[PDB]
């Protein structure tokens, strides 16, 4: 084996880490030395390959399918990690969904589902992990919020509500743990090119650009993101590694915004 | 009697006591017709209606549980039948539960989210189409300082109030080119039963039942003015938001908090 | 009339937002001292417009960048009308430039007028307000005090700083009858904005002021309409009223949705 | 072999406190560093040695950052000695505690000049080279006092708020380039700037008891009930200077033990 790395020995759980930002975070944590438990909504043929991709960085990697909207499955994910790898030390609440719709016709079940996954599941997971972190005197809770947790955007009422709520939750957890070795913080990405964003760009391309994905992508990006470029899953992962590292011991209850200038204007 | 909100039809949820009643009173004092609302009927409802009717406008009362979307709709339909379209919607009904995160009851978390955030979405969704048809509306969401900052042992409440503020922004952006605005009022501590219960808990835990000491300590921790905000002041902010001078106030917070968030 | 008998000073109230604020304060019953950088032939008519509401109106020319002239303005008010009870720090200027070529003198001027002059005036008025037990300090900030915009580095810095100042003054007075708050307008159609629109009209739109005005407004303001000087005045009256006794150290943003997105 | 290897950094006010901690962490991450203080001191060579312990090139230049000509001389000295300035850390700053009513006019002006305007001058001087090279980092050391207010610190809160507004504009003007501009907002760090305040409070209110004064000073504002360290602020600077921050633009990294969260 090689030299120890900044997070060597730490056990991380990243919810919704079979795709997009969650996978980028899992990869960056593993590259920084952490053991990692990956998670997706359902078992899929691709899980083995993803596990091996993350495990190529030499740490212990596991996978556990669990619907984060079901508190029993959240508990089963945490208990699986405890049995397979050990106490959960880094919890990354990342699993999330989007639904674009004006408020007047926003479906009730979609509103409830976005609240349940993008906000309440983070509460359940944090609640289940905090007692062990307090007993051990160390912890990291990293909540994947959004720029949409700091500002609003049209046709994203439920998502903006949930993400704003997740930031408020973050502050409270940080304050309740402020004199301990546990920190809680949120990362607020701007647009990152994942399926969650690709589906929106496809809707725009069909609606306004005759299917031209290129024009629709440039228009989608430039409406909101002054950099006129996407944030990458690797950059969000680097922010998670930063928050998890010793230099962030006194970063508490705050947002790390990685958004190409979106919230600055 | 030409008053700034004369004839406007207002619905204030959870307005049988506390801040909601203060808001109803100030809206009526400004000339609005007002529909009061409580979770269930009480013998004192006629007295509360009379209090609000002292300002010379049309007052109605409708019992409805804002956590039940069918009852939110019933409240809106009742208002339409009695007074006409809902022109001012004040989403105020709300609850609190103090607990550390580790032991926060799952049911209480869900209830605080349902009433303090999701009920506002349901009422706004039900009222917006009419406001768009009529070319005018006000949606006024009663958030809190706890929607802008965190406080220990209030995880569900801070989450819901932050979310209500995010919701406010989106509604305002979707209506920005119309005569409809949506904004939030963020009070600091107001001396209502929701706060008095907390002060009582602090008094028993830490001050041997002394309510004066407990009250001053409760206020001083958070509120630089060392005094309570009043229900009348919250009502005055609602009147300001509903007035013509606020036609271009959109998606923002009016914080009435004695300096809480300034530090 | 909620402000009847109160004595107000509005800096930079010979045009635009400041004049709208003075009008609204007078309508609410306040006596008002108007102020501009230097005397102008329209001063008499501006006093007359404000005086139409039956209160006492005065005018005093003073460069707010000169502390001695700020003190002269306060002293003139105290002689003519009485103790300053409502202070509106409004006088302000703009200069649009990329950071690299931003003139040093223009940076200094924007800081001096848009931030430091408010400190000087507040410092001069607070002792009387504390003695009386009541006061209102209303700082005219901007959305540019809460977010950034390209080519406005000095102005954004000064307006952010004015908001920070507002918070400190409010905390130092929080247990008194004195409040300090900031109003943060979005775009309002005043000469300060018209000069910017003219520059972009000449550069990009062939001099078409109407087309340029729309493009300028819609870049930043979701309402796709200007905020008015009357609306900013109404916010000032609200902050000066008894309903705002516990509004302290905060921002009243009147911006058509600019900061909400 | 390190993340900032080969980058040339200038840290204003790096002979003490947070600036020295930032210089040390940047050097540890592989950057060459130019140190700076208000004037020459007997300790300068020892400070150079501290930073040079990490195997990079280190230089020192005394310059009053309130004097635009001396800011330019610092930049040109760096260009001559080490090369183009690639990382600019605007850190030099001062404090003065006073109620608004009696706040001295000259102290207000001095705090604005150093804590806000000097950052503007240094940024203006450095941006053309960064644009020519297609890469840059401007890191402004703000404060929690740039996001909320505190009693008796009107000038400082105004300057720090202004520095954050400035940060946003610079970031927006460079958003489509490889130059980023951001601010770090520390809470209380036990430097001379804070030690002086605590000593004043101890004498005025706690009978000279520095333990009691420190506890009260921290407890009033900082929920962690502990100081942030200069090393942690330095780690935040390294993070902002690293490739993972290529798309962090116009924002604040708050390192404050929970101060702004409540
Ligand atoms: N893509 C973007 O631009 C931004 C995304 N985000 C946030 O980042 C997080 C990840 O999003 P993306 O990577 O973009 O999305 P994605 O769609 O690529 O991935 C979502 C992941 O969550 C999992 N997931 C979904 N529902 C689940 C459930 N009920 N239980 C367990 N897992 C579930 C999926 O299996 C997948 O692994 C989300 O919280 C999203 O809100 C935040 C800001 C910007
Ligand atoms: N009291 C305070 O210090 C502050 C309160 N607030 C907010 O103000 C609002 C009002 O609170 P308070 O007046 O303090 O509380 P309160 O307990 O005095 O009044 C709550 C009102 O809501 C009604 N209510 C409760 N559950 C309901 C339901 N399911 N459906 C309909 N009505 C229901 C009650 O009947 C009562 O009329 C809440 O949203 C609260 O979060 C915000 C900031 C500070
Ligand atoms: N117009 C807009 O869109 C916005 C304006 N503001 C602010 O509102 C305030 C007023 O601006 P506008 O009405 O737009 O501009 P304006 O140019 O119409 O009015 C400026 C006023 O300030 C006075 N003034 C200028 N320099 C002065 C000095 N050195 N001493 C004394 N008085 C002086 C002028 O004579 C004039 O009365 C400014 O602080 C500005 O930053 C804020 C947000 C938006
Ligand atoms: N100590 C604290 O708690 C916090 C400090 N800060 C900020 O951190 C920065 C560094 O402050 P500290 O390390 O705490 O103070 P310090 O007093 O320990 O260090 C000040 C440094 O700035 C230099 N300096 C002062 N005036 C100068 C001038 N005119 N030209 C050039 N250099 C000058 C000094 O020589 C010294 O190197 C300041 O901007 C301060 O506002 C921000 C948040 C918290």
């Amino acid at each position: 084996s090689g030299e120890k790395r900044v997070l060597s020995g730490r056990v991380a759980v990243v919810t919704g880490s079979t795709s997009g930002i969650g996978l980028g975070i899992a990869m960056r944590l593993a590259m920084a030395g952490a053991d990692v438990v990956l998670n997706g909504r359902r078992q899929s043929p691709e899980d083995s390959a993803i596990v091996e991709k993350v495990a190529a960085y030499g740490t212990r990697v596991r996978y556990f399918a669990a619907n984060m909207k079901d508190r029993a499955q959240v508990e089963a994910l945490i208990k699986f990690t405890e049995k397979e790898l050990g106490a959960v030390e880094i919890l990354v609440n990342n699993a999330g969904i989007q639904h674009v719709s004006p408020v007047e016709t926003f479906p009730s079940d979609k509103w409830d589902e976005i609240i349940a996954l993008n906000l309440t599941s983070a509460f359940h997971a944090t609640q289940l992990c905090l007692p062990s972190m307090r007993q051990r005197g160390w912890g990291r809770i990293i909540n994947i919020a959004s720029v949409q947790g700091l500002v609003g955007s049209m046709n994203k009422s439920a998502y903006c509500a949930a993400k704003h709520g997740l930031i408020g939750f973050t502050k409270v957890v940080a304050l309740e743990t402020a004199t301990t070795g546990i920190t809680c913080n949120a990362i607020c990405p701007g647009y990152v090119y994942t399926p969650l964003v690709e589906e929106q760009i496809k809707a725009v391309a069909e609606a306004k650009y005759g299917g031209d994905m290129e024009a629709a992508t440039q228009a989608f990006l430039c409406e909101k993101q002054p950099a006129k470029a996407f944030v990458t899953v690797e950059q969000v992962g680097d922010a998670a590694v930063f928050l998890a590292s010793p230099g962030a011991d006194m970063i508490r209850g705050t947002t790390i915004t990685v958004d190409g200038g979106w919230v600055a204007q």
